[PDB]
């Protein structure tokens, strides 16, 4: 059995909530590009967005459960770039199949739907043995990535304490509340949940966007473009969701190393999505840095 060690055990803690997180704007994106919100795509795509973020902060408590605080800072798209994800280690290679696809963010158009679908591709048609050595930091899939954490945690359960630096925004609270072992029983349903709900183990976020790719009439989108002019109104709704988003990833950043949730929260949130939208509605696609 490959031995983990606490440095790279945190390593891999930061890594899963910045796939986490990478995913949030993309997925966001097309969400809002949809112009017709009743349509289907758009609530299979919106309950799969508030989704990662209980994954982002189910990563946040087992990792916080362990000693360590992620940090967040925004994420880039660029090219065919997916944190953490090599495609080249499946077989067959899912990017043979679902594409066009790009990490560059845009509308529900068959390269964003591929892409989501890449990224929540399932670990069992990867044909892999998981990589469990801890220097790995590109693995098959998402469900690859969690197999080797959960490797890293079993070897580390020393190291968890319960209650510590927990967050939660029937069930009870997904946190870790006990120490040592148990914690880590805890900490593995966390994980447990987070797998489910991307490749399944009620309906996961691959067959959702699956569904979408196979359709034949997809809803209608707004168009926009990456670079709008300087001065114009969608540069600005750009530079508008820029800030709002720094903020936002601030105020997590102190929620995940144990702060109070600020009155700002629930504030900071749902404008980002009036934010996202305003662009759009301007002809700008979303930028996030």
């Amino acid at each position: 059995p490959p031995v983990w060690t606490l440095p790279r055990l945190y390593q891999h803690f930061q890594g899963a909530i910045d796939l986490e997180l990478w995913t949030i704007p993309y997925y966001l994106t097309v969400l809002y590009s949809i112009k017709d919100p009743t349509t289907v795509p758009y609530r299979l795509i919106q309950a799969a967005v508030y989704q990662e973020m209980l994954h982002a902060q189910l990563v946040s408590n087992i990792a916080n459960a362990y000693g360590y605080s992620p940090t967040l800072s925004a994420p880039e798209y660029v090219g065919t770039a997916v944190p953490h994800i090599d495609f080249d280690l499946d077989t067959p290679n899912p990017t043979s199949i679902f594409t066009p696809y790009s990490a560059e963010l845009g509308p529900l158009d068959l390269t964003r739907v591929n892409t989501m679908c890449l990224i929540e591709y399932p670990e069992w048609r990867t044909q892999r043995e998981p990589d469990l050595a801890d220097d790995v930091t590109d693995y098959g899939s998402i469900g690859e990535f969690y197999d080797a954490l959960r490797v890293g945690m079993e070897q580390l359960r020393g190291h968890v304490r319960g209650n510590q630096k927990q967050m939660d925004e029937n069930s009870p609270p997904l946190t870790v509340t006990e120490s040592g072992d148990a914690g880590f029983l805890q900490a593995l349903t966390l994980v447990d949940i987070i797998v489910d709900q991307g490749e399944g183990q009620a309906w996961p976020h691959f067959q959702r966007f699956d569904f979408i790719r196979r359709m034949p009439n997809w809803p209608g989108v707004y168009t926009g473009v990456t670079d709008p002019p300087a001065g114009s109104p969608g540069a600005e709704a750009q530079a508008r969701l820029i800030a709002d988003f720094a903020g936002f990833l601030d105020i997590l950043n102190g929620m995940f190393s144990g702060g109070g949730a600020p009155p700002a929260f629930g504030v900071q949130m749902a404008k980002l999505g009036g934010d996202i939208l305003s662009c759009w509605k301007l002809g700008a696609v979303p930028r996030y840095s």
